[PDB]
């Protein structure tokens, strides 16, 4: 099959702000859309690669977590087209709004979460910018994972695993620094707090996050927070990654402790 | 790219069998359905049946079309898709009184807009739209599926097929009734069966409530004796929708309109209701 959209049938809308690469806005094509269009006169190779490797990541993705899919072009411009998201990201609720969830709603979010994850990894995909600001609350319910960018909102250094933070190698990321940044995600749920908030300098979060002398307070969790998640999140964030575990576990630990509740 | 290897979905509950298989809920990654279209070794006829509905199925990304995920060929053929939570239209008004806002019932026909639109783009003609196979998913998203889809198929153009499709006999065009063409489905009876959607939300009613037996349906449809009672809508109906309604319900299906503009309409009305 064929996932081109010829040129003149998306009407282009607001612009919401800047992507991973290039700059997002609100479009209708057969309905609402995003369009994330590179606005350049010429692509350089990098944008056409990075072009290219999006496309491709996100054409092997066809689940309810995973942000949906919908269509690219490539002239006048390059252009990637995926549903739009109504409503607000995870961040935004936990951290600007202060949304005031009840724990079976938490608890789902970390569930549903953690099933766009766990596909992702089936699909041989690493996120490599897991965080709360690429989950997006559609219609306040479903979680679709993205990479928003600035479109929702250095802004990824609470949810980096100290390998990745200490810049111990070119490529650092694995689908255990995925799990790493699950876990400071369950982290925000549980505690709706950002970690290392009465930390004021992000250089010393890089060398004491990356050295092993800081790592999240968990005394923050919220009473109710069932144990097991607990005991789930500091798995998640394992100073050494291969301690960590992997996302089918993960998810089937959060299908048992959410059954149990309810 | 979409084959899910043998061993890893968890199949659960039946949900329902008929002439489509059987439907299960299913773990894989959280929630699916399963449709598994045989038991024993398929018939080329099932095999036939099951690589057309992937192929379908595969041209599809939109959030108004149930989202397909995957499928298996071993042991039993099928067909993966996201697991809808809810009801359909049908059970929502005929079933359980559902009293839905007028803006509700409008953005329901606006989300089912927005999927057919979808689909024509796509040059995906549904041949059996119905408010039974309009989910209304977590009550806020239109998930348009076919959730009746027959393998076998009958050869023969005529009267037995009124029986096995008794369930959509409401919502089949004058010139499907008829049969007069060996396939006489098109963009054209979808939007007529659209139109049979817009009657059920603006009137809270099945079309012919009163007609007592489906043959007389039938004749009268393929005869142009009997048509909706347009009046029947609710005193809240939009007069945007009492004329789209009229025009999606022609008698000559290249006067319908199409759904690029039957979306366009319902748009502005969601609008100048907002
Ligand atoms: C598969 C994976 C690894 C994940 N997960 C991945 C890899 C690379 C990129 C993306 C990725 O998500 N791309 C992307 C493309 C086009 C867009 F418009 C947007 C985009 O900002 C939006 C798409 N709807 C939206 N509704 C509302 C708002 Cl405010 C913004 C958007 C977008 F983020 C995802
Ligand atoms: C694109 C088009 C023309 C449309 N529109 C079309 C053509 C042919 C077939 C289908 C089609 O929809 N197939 C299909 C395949 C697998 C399934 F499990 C089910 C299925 O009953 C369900 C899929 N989730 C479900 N949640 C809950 C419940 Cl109760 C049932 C299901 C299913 F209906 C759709
Ligand atoms: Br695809
Ligand atoms: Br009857
Ligand atoms: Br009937």
């Amino acid at each position: 099959d064929d996932w081109e959209i010829p040129d003149g049938q998306i009407t282009v809308g607001q612009r919401i702000g800047s992507g991973s690469f290039g700059t997002v806005y609100k479009g209708k094509w057969h309905g609402d859309v995003a369009v994330k269009m590179l606005n350049v006169t010429a692509p350089t190779p990098q944008q056409l690669q990075a072009f290219k490797n999006e496309v491709g990541v996100l054409r092997k993705t066809r689940h309810v977590n995973i942000l949906l899919f919908m269509g690219y072009s490539t002239k006048p411009q390059l252009a990637i087209v995926t549903q739009w998201c109504e409503g607000s990201s995870l961040y935004h609720h936990l951290h600007a709004s202060e949304t005031k969830f009840e724990m079976k709603k938490l608890i789902d979010i970390a569930r549903q979460t953690a099933r766009g994850m766990d596909y992702l990894h089936a699909k041989s995909i690493i996120h490599r910018d897991l965080k709360s600001n690429n989950i997006f609350l559609h219609e306040d319910n479903t979680v679709k994972i993205g990479d928003f960018g600035l479109a929702t909102v250095s802004g990824s250094i609470l949810w980096m695993a100290p390998e990745v933070i200490r810049m111990q190698d070119s490529n650092p990321y694995s689908f255990q620094s995925d799990v790493y940044a699950f876990g400071i995600v369950l982290y925000e749920l549980m505690t709706g707090q950002l970690p290392y908030s009465n930390i004021n300098n992000r250089d010393q979060i890089i060398e004491m996050v990356g050295r092993g002398s800081l790592s999240p307070d968990l005394s923050k969790v919220r009473s109710n927070c069932p144990k097991r998640m607990k005991r789930l999140m500091a798995e998640c964030l394992k100073k050494k990654r291969d301690e960590r575990p992997s996302f089918p576990r993960i998810l089937a630990e959060i299908e048992e402790l959410a059954r149990e509740l309810s």
